[PDB]
């Protein structure tokens, strides 16, 4: 098999890169380890910055202006709830709520409608000859070892993908912080308790209220790492959730059986550079932010945007070396999103063995940022997403 | 001996409080462990927020600071070899800071106090406080071998971090919040013209450095140093060499150096007690809290505690409203914690901490990039640097 760009991973990153490359007449084949249904079973997040919404349209999808709303942000702490006027504070921008499952299903449909190639259940993917002019990928599909020749490989295979693991260790510098807690998330077929995303810092720990539609909700509470999802019945989750929200919010919460429940570990992770020879990492394969800041998929989007654009230029100009700037460009946006996601996480969660001083400083941090126009502006401008870097 | 308000400490806090009390007609006596000469030997800092300047004027001690204080419209931060200016007046909406030595501030208050003929007992050894929860609190000290007693209505603990007043409150009624930093500030006062008209905070791989000033021909510099260092191991030349090594080459270039007038190492710490009072005793300034100096807030916080204490005491004395003093701690703490947060923040982004991992160091660099390069970020530094607005009282 042969193509121009071999894409590893049919998650949002790989599917979006695939659409953009196709639109620009660049052949690509995507190889995905799991089944289509398995990929679609991932719930993940629901907040998109405007950079992403336009890119989706530009990629030939987003024809579902419905099933997809705009919402504001609220932070509850120490007995109060402060709404962040995103629109007024950020120069007219806002975020869109849209489940990652729907985004992914939307891109899967846009690819299928193009007849483009996607190989699901591609096992044992291995990358080869990254420094050569003819790199290739080997994999197994129902018993047979297949091979895919290409000019470039985009590793869009997530945190535990094979592509970051195919770059010689010594070429990479790794930055990582692993948080001492995870997010127990619950998807429910109930109307959301607010039309505002609600982040809550509470003595018992963090909680978050979000939504997917008028009758579908998404909630999270932080939990320690020794906790197992089977130890948390739906009822136990709802009780802990209420115990962490302002009673005004809590009394009006409609509960119901979970449609999906899982615990996600939190971590900040970055590699530099994010490429090696003909391989370019994008999204979670190259970096991870804790979901507190809702930046993951949005960063994946801009990585994909830059990659798409630098590839297009290289072909058009018959010059690969332009591709050398990919890492530097992406990294500038990555680090800002890492700082904001780290900040949000650090001010909103309860950490183990925090002394009195630390606890008060965290409280004062919230008071100042939620009570000062300048403070509020730093939050809103970062949350709606900073400017799409220059690229090229 | 008797007075209305006994003040422990003849540092800026106590002097400023005594001055305002004097001017409002309230009797007060300051008792001080050191000698004038000693007090005046402390160099410390030099940045004043406007609230402090107005209080000094209200205290009737501002003519000289008007003539000799340097007002800055900006402050500068250097990191990754690049000075970034923070236009304070523009970002804060018109506010500025004034550079004026604490020694000069202290000298001016002492002068004012001496002219007024107000009471100040230097070398008052072994001060011990008594009967705080009663109606007739009193203090005892030793002056030239004899033990004297000073009876009063209220006691102002303005004796600094190592004072005696915070320690006179039953420990179990107080809650302590502290953070001790893994470094101190080696400061050098020199009679050379400052390398810059603006203050320059520098985050550098070798560690923090600060370029400040006191006049067109008097300078003040600092470099962070580990806690195992002793000043005597730092000759003026070792200092100049390390400072230059931490500054933009373009700055280190023009640096005029010279013999130190004074040198010392200040360890950094954050410290807050709650509450800040007990019976007739009220703590103010460094006796109640400490902030690392990166934020230039300590004396300014001292000024606002005193301002608040003075105002409530006038109400108690000029209205018999004695239970109104119950709100002192709560009022002060609101400003205190805001200064503690900013001071801690400044400290964390500007200094090098031991065994900090790679992610943590990159995050520090990213924080600087964001706050010195985004309008909103810059604004949060500026509005905090010029001092947030004093509270309301009551
Ligand atoms: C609780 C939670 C909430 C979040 N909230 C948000 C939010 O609201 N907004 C936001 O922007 N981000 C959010 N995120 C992050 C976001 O979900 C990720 O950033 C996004 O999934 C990254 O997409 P991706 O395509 O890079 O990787 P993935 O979605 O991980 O997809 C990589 C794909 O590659 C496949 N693959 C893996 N290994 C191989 C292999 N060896 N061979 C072939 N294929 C392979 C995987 O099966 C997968 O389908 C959240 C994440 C979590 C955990
Ligand atoms: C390197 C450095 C730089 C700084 N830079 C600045 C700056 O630029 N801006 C700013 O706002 N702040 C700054 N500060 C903070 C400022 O120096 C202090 O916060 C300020 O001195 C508080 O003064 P005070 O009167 O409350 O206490 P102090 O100045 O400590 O005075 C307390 C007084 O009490 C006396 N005393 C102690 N114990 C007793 C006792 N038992 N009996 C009697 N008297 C007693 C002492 O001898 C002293 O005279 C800096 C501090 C340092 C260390």
């Amino acid at each position: 098999m042969k193509t121009q760009v071999a894409i590893i991973g049919a998650g949002p990153s790989g599917l979006l890169l695939g659409q953009l490359l196709h639109k620009a007449g660049i052949d690509n084949v995507i190889l995905e380890r799991q089944t289509p249904d398995y990929v679609l079973g991932r719930i993940r997040g629901g907040v998109l910055e405007q950079g992403m919404v336009d890119l989706l349209r530009e990629a030939g999808v987003d024809r579902r202006m419905a099933r997809l709303v705009h919402e504001g942000v609220e932070i509850a702490f120490a007995g109060q709830r402060r709404r962040i006027d995103l629109k007024r504070l950020s120069g007219g921008k806002t975020v869109t709520v849209y489940g990652q499952t729907e985004v992914t299903r939307d891109l899967m449909e846009a690819r299928e409608a193009c007849g483009a190639t996607t190989v699901y259940q591609a096992a044992e993917v291995r990358l080869h000859d990254l420094q050569g002019e003819r790199p290739y990928v080997t994999f197994e599909r129902d018993g047979e070892r297949l091979r895919l020749d290409c000019d470039y490989i985009a590793g869009c295979d997530g945190f535990h993908g094979i592509s970051r693991q195919s770059i010689p260790a010594e070429r990479l510098k790794v930055f990582e912080r692993v948080y001492p807690f995870g997010w127990l998330g619950l998807l429910a077929d109930t109307p959301p308790v607010s039309h505002e995303l609600i982040y809550a810092n509470h003595p018992r720990g963090f909680a978050l209220c979000s939504q997917r539609s008028a009758t579908r909700s998404r909630y999270y509470v932080q939990v320690p790492l020794s906790e197992k999802v089977e130890d948390w019945s739906d009822e136990r989750f709802w009780t802990e959730l209420k115990a962490r929200l302002p009673s005004e919010v809590a009394e009006k919460l409609v509960t119901g059986p979970s449609l999906e429940k899982s615990i996600a570990p939190l971590r900040s992770f970055v590699v530099e550079p994010m490429q090696h020879g003909r391989l370019f990492l994008a999204g979670d394969a190259a970096h991870i932010v804790p979901p507190t800041g809702a930046k993951g998929l949005n960063l994946a989007a801009s990585d994909v945007s830059t990659l798409y654009r630098l590839l297009l230029k290289a072909y058009r100009e018959g010059r690969g070396e332009l591709l050398e700037r990919y890492s530097a460009i992406c990294l500038r946006r990555i680090w800002k999103a890492e700082r904001f996601s780290w900040w949000m996480t650090s001010v909103l969660h309860r950490f183990p063995d925090t002394d009195a001083f630390s606890q008060r400083i965290q409280q004062t941090e919230l008071e100042y940022y939620l009570g000062s126009e300048a403070g509020l502006a730093t939050i809103a401008e970062n949350y709606v997403g900073l400017p799409y870097e220059e690229i090229e």
